[PDB]
């Protein structure tokens, strides 16, 4: 049963774009939610002088808890159990379209530049971390410049907010932090822009959250 | 009125384009089978800095209009949406999430990690570098999946009959076995695997039963 009386806890940290991508869709929906931080830079720095992943959705009702996981999972259960305002319309190509724009972030982007990965890298070869990580970013964005850009509207699908666009901005972020030229993705760069301006992207950015530090506490 | 067609470009041992055609063999929908010479493709993109693209790609006309269905999930849960029976998905909320984000592990978790262009750059840059990072970080995404996965699975991934969880899992093991990691460690992963096996639709999707297979 769809009941009413569920309380939603996320597990986010400021920067974390997957956690953000969440954050947007509750937002969008206006869903109440308490934020519970995990210090992913207290960790890493703890494991490394010598598991807790983001996002987790927990969602309690009557003393049983479920624990969510995986932003695009935990985005297409939110659309279920909260359908109004849609954020997959309900023509199936447009459906198809809109999962296509948010997993080339989810599963065409965002890997190849996970901390995990950089760590990895840099490890390996110091410094090539960011660089590897702009090539990567700058190829997904440009498969979405060209994905986008056709027909577009507003935003990345139409002239509403979709799950498409909770996957773009957190991307964007994530290629400004390492210096990647946006010059080429003008129709990103316009979208960008048109979602920065609504109430429930400014609640989910980075720099609203309750655990983000000052700008002059803040690693690269 | 121009009846549904569909017709997939595919290559024989990509793991991506398996688990779509897992997805078509499972509903009993036929397709064209569209051949892409993926090694000559990678070749040219490694020279040219990966500019040019990605299989899978579904191919459906329609009432005179064409759309072409990007990556495996989308096009997964556009077949799951266009033709529901029988169900990749179950019908309750809590296991939809589970499913889906058991397939998100290897979808966003293990698979990009070792994607050709990614192995190749770390190749270019150290000689050997590509098979310990395959090696890694599938061994790492399977070692969480097998934990996911024995919490809920029954016979199959999830419960008792195959869903997207199960067509990811399975091109995903193929891999790893490519790259010569022993499976033991996962038994839930490696029973899943053998109950599927045993299936009509996944003998057809199997890479050596694919048009482009070597003889
Ligand atoms: N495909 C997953 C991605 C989840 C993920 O990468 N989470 C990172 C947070 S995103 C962040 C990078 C980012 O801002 O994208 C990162 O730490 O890699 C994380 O929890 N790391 C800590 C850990 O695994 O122990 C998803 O969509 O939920
Ligand atoms: N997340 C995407 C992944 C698609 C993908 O990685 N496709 C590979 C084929 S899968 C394969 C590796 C595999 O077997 O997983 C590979 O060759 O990288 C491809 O077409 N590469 C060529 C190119 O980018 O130009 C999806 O699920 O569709």
């Amino acid at each position: 049963l769809y009941f009413q009386s569920m309380t939603l806890r996320l597990y986010s940290y400021w920067r974390s774009s997957s956690a953000w991508r969440v954050r947007l869709g509750l937002a969008l929906k206006g869903l109440a939610y308490e934020y519970r931080a995990v210090d992913l830079l207290a960790q890493e720095q703890f494991q490394a002088a010598h598991m807790s992943q983001v996002p987790v959705l927990e969602v309690e009702e009557d003393g049983r808890t479920h624990l969510l996981v995986q932003s695009m999972a935990i985005l297409e259960w939110l659309e279920e159990r909260h359908p109004e305002p849609a954020l997959l319309p309900p023509d199936l190509w447009g459906r198809a379209r809109v999962r296509a724009l948010a997993e080339h972030v989810n599963s065409g982007t965002q890997p190849m530049q996970n901390a995990l990965v950089l760590r990895m890298l840099r490890e390996k070869v110091p410094g090539w971390d960011r660089e590897w990580a702009r090539f990567f970013i700058a190829r997904g964005l440009a498969a979405l410049e060209t994905a986008v850009r056709d027909g577009a509207g507003r935003f990345s699908h139409g002239d509403a907010p979709t799950l498409a666009d909770c996957y773009l901005v957190p991307q964007l972020y994530n290629a400004r932090r390492f210096g990647l030229d946006l010059e080429p993705y003008p129709t990103l760069r316009r979208v960008d822009e048109a979602c920065a301006a609504l109430a429930p992207f400014q609640a989910a950015h980075p720099d609203r959250q309750p655990d983000a530090p000052p700008p002059d506490r803040r690693t690269p």
